[PDB]
């Protein structure tokens, strides 16, 4: 039979107001025999109406993938409401049920430092500056770079490391022009997290 | 019927001369009926006799656990010489052979460098110091810290990430008390990797007034 994964939004997503989060349900291996997918979806096991169902779109291994999509609530995921998705097919013995929701957890307020490169690396012609963030929980994040307000991307970031005191910890580091550093610009660690004060910081760093 | 499962050495025992890196060669769900196992090694494909088997032991689910445990030459695993385990049992319809050797990949070099603590963190109780290990290939790798002639407990690191050029890096975090850095002590971050000279480079760190 059908196989149903349930994916949660992306965490900027639920920590910036103007954006939209979305809780996403797939079921693969649709048959053609039965192609036909129902999905009832629950908040805090209260149903909801205002899925949106995409039309089933058929794969190499020639069978069938469909996909529904609900808009949540910013505050509703951040407050640890319980998103059900439930999958009838012909072809299932029953439904299939699965619930996501937001990581559990006392929340912690990340602790951002910027470092600057190291004297040893001065001699190259690019330099690493670094962004650690530490001490938060639980690990959902978004850390990113900038200079002059406009998106440095050519950086890259651990993933959330679990520190000996359970909250978590990270280093992003960007790679810059060592002459764009020597000059003086500007770069920006910005970090996302639920435990900020409106959801964002950010930290600067130059020579 | 048996299941079997070949481990490789620690990255860190195939770089340091004084250490003994093994292969191990493990097999589980041996019955009663047909307890008999028996290994066969191969280097390369040459067979090889000087693995070190252990009695068979049962589990509380009524089946056997047998051991058979290949010290390795660290320049062989080191030049990806290949390691084969092949088993024998009555219960299998034929012999079950696993494969294991090195990662591949053109080996790079790690750089080293120890970042200081943020002024932002000074007045914490606790500052963090950081050991960035960047561009080195492959991603094995053993980072320790150590200040004073003895190892530091207190510090994590990262998983090998993989960077825009195709090499990995990771950063290590060494907690420390605060005193201890002000007090002006020196830790030192010791990284272990088949690219470096010796396999080993040490960068430290000491408070800078
Ligand atoms: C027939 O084919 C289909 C499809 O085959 C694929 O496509 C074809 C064209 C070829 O390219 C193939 O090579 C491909 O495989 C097969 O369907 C597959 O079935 C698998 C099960 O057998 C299933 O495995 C499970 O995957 C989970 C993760 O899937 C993620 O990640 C992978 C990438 O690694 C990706 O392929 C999936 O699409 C899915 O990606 C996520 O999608 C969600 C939904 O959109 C994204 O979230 C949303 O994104 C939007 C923006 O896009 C927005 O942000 C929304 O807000 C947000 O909700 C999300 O961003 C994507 N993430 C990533 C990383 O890409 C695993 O987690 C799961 O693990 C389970 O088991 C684990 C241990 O085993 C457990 O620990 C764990 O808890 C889980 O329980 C499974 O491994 C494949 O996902 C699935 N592939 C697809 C494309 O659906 C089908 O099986 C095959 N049939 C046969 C008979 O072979
Ligand atoms: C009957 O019982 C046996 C025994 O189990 C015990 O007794 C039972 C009754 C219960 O009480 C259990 O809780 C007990 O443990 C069962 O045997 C198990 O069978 C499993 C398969 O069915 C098998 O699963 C595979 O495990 C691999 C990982 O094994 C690691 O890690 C686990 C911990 O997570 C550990 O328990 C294992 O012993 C093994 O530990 C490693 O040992 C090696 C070798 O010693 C170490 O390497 C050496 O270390 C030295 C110094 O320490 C030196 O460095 C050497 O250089 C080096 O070689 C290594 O450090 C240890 N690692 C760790 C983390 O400790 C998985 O990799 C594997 O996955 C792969 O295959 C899967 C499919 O099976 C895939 O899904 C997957 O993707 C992979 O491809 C399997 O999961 C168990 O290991 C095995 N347990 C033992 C103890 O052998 C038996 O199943 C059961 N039968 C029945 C019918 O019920």
């Amino acid at each position: 039979g059908p196989s149903v994964f349930l994916f949660p939004p992306k965490p900027k997503d639920t920590l910036m107001i103007s954006r939209t989060p979305e809780v996403t349900c797939v079921v693969v291996d649709v048959s053609h025999e039965d192609p036909e997918v129902k999905f009832n979806w629950y908040v805090d096991g209260v149903e909801v109406h205002n899925a949106k169902t995409k039309p089933r779109e058929e794969q190499y291994n020639s069978t069938y993938r469909v996909v529904s999509v609900l808009t949540v609530l910013h505050q509703d995921w951040l407050n640890g409401k319980e998103y059900k998705c439930k999958v009838s097919n012909k072809a299932l013995p029953a439904p299939i049920e699965k619930t996501i929701s937001k990581a559990k957890g006392q929340p912690r307020e990340p602790q951002v430092y910027t470092l600057p490169p190291s004297r040893d690396e001065l001699t190259k012609n690019q330099v690493s500056l670094w962004c650690l963030v530490e001490g938060f929980y639980p690990s959902d994040i978004a850390v990113e770079w900038e200079s002059n307000g406009q998106p440095e991307n050519n950086y890259k970031t651990t993933p959330p490391v679990l520190d000996s005191d359970g909250s978590f910890f990270l280093y992003s580091k960007l790679t810059v022009d060592k002459s764009r550093w020597q000059q003086g610009n500007v770069f920006s660690c910005s970090v996302m997290h639920e435990a900020l004060h409106n959801h964002y910081t950010q930290k600067s760093l130059s020579l």
